[PDB]
């Protein structure tokens, strides 16, 4: 007999695992426990801090919630108004010396007129083709060209998405983008070109909220803190090293054994196959594809430059920089970096020069967070990527050569993005049912490998819905029907359901 | 203080109400109670019997289940293999002196060649138009013509559906038919014409099961028998006369008062509004439309004629009979009519004349069940409808003039079909949320008025999912997303979920 | 026996009649003669002069020749380089305070940005419709909208063409515009809008030549002068009053009778029917439709204004003036108006006021020629049309209020344009072959009533080809195939053919 | 100084040259003469006879006249009713053991049903493609598939046209086929399939007339006999060996020189280029492509077999015979073969057997004329082609193994068909203008190399129109606008025009 026995065991305390725990804790029926190899919950939604006091998320993390249940739990975890800062969803694309408002195609009036003509001509071709289209696009690349036409595709979405996914657009499926017809809004595009107009897809009602303190990781620490501590096991003491699917037993690194009736696993499914010593599953999961993520952080001395302003995140299709995305992380919360009175020495100038003085000087400070993707199709030199990012900051005119860098950060995350390859579904529909047959719910960004339901709210809810399926026979909608859950506000499931109301009576 | 207080009150013990009761009974959390004005549960899924021993459902009732939960409850209710008879889904269209296998358009090779030419010419027009179509059809009629072309539309779906819905096809929406593109399968249709081929949409894997005894009503009696009797109130004692939504109180005909926290109402929503004495709701529910259904039963002396054979149900576009559908109800179970040894006198010949003998004679017997629709747009002479139906049987060569009729049945059901009018949804999105705000879940064939989720299984699950929404915060998928539930095997929810398993341990 | 007998009699000595005469003279086989009621040949291609010395054509006459034969005869008639002035085909559309280069749609960058948006949106609609179009347009209006889209149609071609044709665009056929598919060049139109480009359809290789002296009428006087005088009868002595088609006899006003073997009639075909005393034909010709042309001429003191410049003709869609076309006739030849030293008193100012003195002042002078259409669908108040035109010149900023008018001209031409109505071809097929069967070739702008072959070169060649059909069995290509002759350089037929080269040898 | 001088020299007395001569003779203006290397006029429209008395044209020659002038000359040449036999245009396609009436696609009901399905499915694809097509086909093959769809294309037009043209369909242009849109008449094809109908494109309307005596060649002998003998030079006496274009001199084989002002050359333009000793023209003409024609004639003993009946000509797509076309030449005139009382020995049976008796026996006789094409892409073994043709007659069930052959004929015509290659126009538009600049009108089947105007009437009229261009400045419509002349009734030009009527006065 095992050291511990529970009805439902949850492996991992990122958002998905925490969702499973929150729903299990609410239901308060079957016995359960959650484990994690990290002492701090949060997974890829955690936050680091440099010795100089600059916080960095695991790349740009902006919350858009499709679910009231998610909202309930974040509200519970961080209930005060000053626990959060609200911002508009302000983003741009760097192109040919310009900050072009997203969406790119509605703002090409900023480009040279000859380029506008080529763009519009290509979109006219796409519009005429779409009028007689009777097939769906099969690849991400086809989807892009049918939507934008060749000229606009070539300027932004084609080169940008290679930099993001670290695979060519021709090697990815497009079903993950949803049911919308791949067709241009030619009138919208020509109208803004004709009016010489720019317009971003943000405004007073297109906002996100960010935690005042501790970065995105602050949320998940706070959510985890609402759980009964004795049902959690976080740290080296919580590291899973072996899963015996046949005996429904998990072994931890310290030798502790846990018996389960149902297993919710949120570790990367390729790690799970290895932990299970299941050769067939190892083979299948190796057919999946993922990219790694390099997160680079740069802390800069000075008040926020006017050229930066209220920018939140920034997309980079061009090859004068290695990152695909920059986030003005200092814009998300004043507590993502030190206060202005904090004294820090200049480490280097943005052009690589040594500072004139080694003396600690005061702020204020601002902060840029960068992401560079890596895969077998897109190698990254770990030894030079930081310097290359900083040079890229000068090339893109985010930093002047003279700007004073007072903190740097670089961390590589092996499993960064689960890639929507052409082969993904053919592989997943072999893996997930085999795991299911063994009473294993493998769920999450790399637990079930579907990027289109791979944000914090989707992950949280994948855990919630897995538990609801286990206990109440609910449909796992987020898992199997991304278009469904993303196309509605999911309002029915709440942190207090009828069940708990009636029980308290 | 009311006489009785429960957390959830269920009004009606047709399939919807019994669904709610079954789920409540399973969850075994909130207190509940179910009432019906009829001593016998089943509603429109009940069965009558004539004094001569011939059973009749409320028109043709053939089960196709989209849900494992529904299967579980029928299996529990009637667990023995001999509780059921299995049949292939054999149906035909009566057209120009012939029985044309369904689907009609795949079988027009049976028609005169000149008529085939007109049919194919019409479908070629429809295919060519479909090739450049960039709008969705807005009416049932438009949908029909885009699918079939004019010729085929005029032969079957146009005149048949007026006979069915008692409103013209131009006055109905078409969303209720699903998301499939309205376009002809020209190749399939021309291929069968070229090959001189007929092919029905049935076979060994296209079957239905029917209760051995008591007709369809036998199911719902048996399902209801699994509920705790003290939580049921069926008959005059269970007739709801008044609903006070603000007090959350229901008053029964015998004066009994019931307080509720949540109400699941499965009576027709126009009747609920009246019982609520809510004039705004009364006004809104009067914007809905329904047809009445006349059910006519004819019991016939003789072994089953070869011309009838294994036919199950039959559709009648033509004017030579008033019914839209006939069911060979004696093919569904041998216990739907008397045994051969039963002595019964002939009441009349099918040609309407008196029998030569008044003497009771033996069987065997077979049985025809007919449906005639009625609305304000399609009046029916009730005084002559039995005789008209019987002459219709002679006109369509179902009965010979000399066939001996030993039993007749006629009953009018006021609320027969909830009509998918163009106006339906605009009206329902005013009614259903207004009731919802008052903690009233109005659900079912006329509880929520959506035909596309209006069969026995849909109805049962509307009740189940309403309770699940009330208690566990489930999405009411059947109610709000008919295409979703009808397009998949719904397997997740079971009569025994993890909750019951874990609690029993 | 008649007073005169010829093989071929030509009625009318406008361009069509003169063409027949020239070919007859060249062939020099069958006997012939030509008559006209006017002492001066030229018909609608004649020129008037005011008592103050200002010439006016019958509205704007610009020669574009599709035929070498026509060139040969014009070269023969006016062989000197200084007999002609060459100009580029410079024309504009007046729209919203702007002179917009023709073609209008390539030049809408001159309009406000909001007008550009409306124009391009409309043309986008037309492009998408054209992509799936499988029918030809049936009316001029349909043709226009398919070519231009609604916004551009509404700004120019729709209102302009009513002002031109004196019938709505919806009442005219569109085959006369040729076989080019009615579809927009969206790329060309958007490209010029994006680039902020204008471009007229003229240049060094898009020119016309205009007679140095005597206006357009000088040409036909000179052409007629090359004919043997004794084969002409021009003036009251040449006025046809009766045509007896059965006797093949023509009676002139002075009583002279002419017997013919073949008749080439170039008078308006409705006049011919009357002269034939043929009630059936009269009835048919009354089914045809034509507009009348008011020609207004305005002579102005001053050197040519900068705002006018090298403009040749101008189109006016807007309702701030009654004319559809203005011609800067003083730009066509310096001899279309008096020399600068000629003394003329001011008749009125452009604002309508009287001048101070009767003092004759010198020039220089320039000259505007206007056209206003009239029909039963579009009446013209003859008493005020001169004053209305002059106010139109002020409204359109062609004349300043203070500009000094030194000469005015107004003349109404009853048969101005033969209208391409929907009914035209159906009526002509009943008329022209009936005349043909009587050895009457009715040809010309109103002889055969086809505007698309109704210019001077077309008309001349209708006369030439009729004779060629009569004598040499040639196809009448201009008459029956406008698209054919207008889409090629017709080079084969010359004023000296092999026949004459060989004969002289 | 040349031996003879004429205004117009005509080389060749096939139909083109005779057209030129007839029009020259009619005009009776410029002096002229016509020469041919053959003592008998007719060119490829001539007729041979075997020593046994069987006539053979140069393959199937069926007249369809597009011109009144052509009709006039044939009527003049052979004015008696009994100079001609009239027949309906009866033709079939040999396919899979069946004689399928032309047009093939309207008669595929004769094929197996499974094959009808494949044909109709292919034509449905083509119909749906044609609905959204926005480009013209560029090759004969693309045109075929767009008209017929793949299945029908593969059965007849694709293999047949290779056997006809001796080049693949992918190597030919399709403009020569005319302006009709390449698109299926799907309804016509499905209608006949559904009705089980066969229908040929012939009837009392669709007829041809064939000369009573001398074959097609009798026409051209008779036409030539209307020319003044002294202006003709036929035989070795008239063989052109050299054309000196710069001196406008022709040299004949006997040394006679002829000076001309204008040359109408109807010899093959590649021979002309050689005769001109013009290396540039030789190079260009070698870029043209042509196929050779083998004509095989078989005289058969017996009354006309029932299986043959009234068939006129027959097309052979399949590879069980080398010929592409068979003509029942004995159906064209009773005088194409000996009378029944003429005695002839059997040469062989159709299966190659020796006859039982060597004795002369009587008829009646019938007669088959066959065509086999040859090119560098499709060699023909001249030593075996007769035997292979005869075996082909057995294979196609035209002859029984027992049928008695009493006469055979084989002749190879080097220039048979001018090929409408993709390259043809690019080459001709270089050749013909250069010849034109030297006053050489090269015209005819190989004079101007355009098959679509390469029949007897087209050829005749090319000659007529060249003369008309030389003398009267006529447009050469047949040469430059095949679509124009083939799409109309050309009635204007007559053998007696006004010019001759007036002159006789
Ligand atoms: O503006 C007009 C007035 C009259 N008509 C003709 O004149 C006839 C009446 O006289 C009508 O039937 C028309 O054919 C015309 O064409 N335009």
């Amino acid at each position: 007999h095992p050291d511990i026995s529970v009805d439902v065991l949850v492996i991992g305390a990122g958002p998905t695992g925490l969702g499973a725990a929150k729903r299990l804790n609410q239901i308060d029926g079957p016995s359960w426990m959650i484990v994690d190899s990290n002492e701090t919950p949060g997974g890829l939604a955690s936050t680091d801090v440099t010795p100089e006091g600059f916080l960095y998320d695991v790349g740009g993390h902006v919350i858009f919630s499709h679910y009231k249940y998610f909202d309930d739990c974040l509200d519970e975890a961080l209930p005060k108004e000053d626990d959060w800062y609200t911002h508009q969803r302000i983003s741009y694309v760097r192109c040919q010396g310009q900050w072009v408002p997203y969406p790119f195609q509605n703002n090409i009036s900023m480009l040279p007129k000859e380029e506008q003509v080529k763009c519009i001509d290509g979109m006219i071709d796409a519009a005429l083709e779409a009028r007689v289209a009777n097939t769906k696009p099969k690849t991400f690349d086809e989807w892009i060209v049918r939507m934008m036409g060749t000229g606009i595709a070539d300027l932004f979405m084609r080169p940008y998405n290679f930099k993001v996914w670290a695979v060519p657009t021709t090697k990815m499926q497009c079903a993950w983008l949803g049911e919308r017809v791949a067709a241009p809004n030619l009138k919208a595009v020509t109208t803004n070109v004709i009016l010489g107009k720019t317009a971003g897809n943000w405004g007073p009602n297109a906002t996100f909220r960010f935690p005042a303190r501790g970065g995105t990781g602050g949320i998940w620490i706070a959510v985890a803190n609402t759980l009964p501590k004795e049902k959690t096991r976080f740290g080296e003491k919580g590291k899973v090293t072996k899963v015996n699917a046949n005996n429904k037993t998990v072994t931890l690194q310290d030798g502790t054994t846990i018996g389960y009736k149902k297993l919710v696993s949120t570790m990367a499914v390729d790690f799970l196959a290895e932990a299970m010593n299941d050769q067939e599953l190892v083979g299948l999961t190796k057919q999946l594809f993922y990219s790694s993520t390099h997160v680079i952080g740069v802390g800069v001395r000075g008040s926020r430059p006017e050229r930066i302003g209220d920018k939140c995140w920034l997309a980079f299709p061009e090859d004068n920089c290695p990152f695909y995305r920059a986030t003005i992380f200092s814009n998300y919360s004043p507590y993502n970096q030190p206060e202005a009175s904090a004294a820090l020495p200049t480490m280097q100038l943005a052009d690589g020069s040594r500072p004139q003085s080694t003396e600690a000087k005061e702020g204020p400070y601002w902060s840029i967070m960068l992401e560079v993707s890596e895969s077998s199709m897109k190698p990254v030199n770990q030894e030079t990527i930081l310097a290359d990012c900083i040079q890229g900051l000068v090339n893109t005119e985010m930093l002047k050569p003279t700007d004073e860098i007072v903190s740097t950060y670089h961390r590589r995350f092996d499993h960064g993005y689960p890639t929507p390859t052409l082969e993904r579904e053919g592989t997943l529909t072999q893996i997930l049912p085999k795991l299911q047959d063994k009473d294993i719910w493998s769920r999450g960004r790399f637990g079930s490998w579907r990027y289109e339901v791979g944000n914090q709210d989707h992950s949280f809810m994948l855990g919630v819905e897995a538990v609801d399926n286990i206990v109440n026979g609910a449909v796992e909608l987020t898992l199997n029907y991304p278009d469904f859950v993303n196309g509605r506000q999911n309002t029915e499931r709440r942190l207090v359901d009828g069940a708990q109301v009636f029980a308290k009576s």
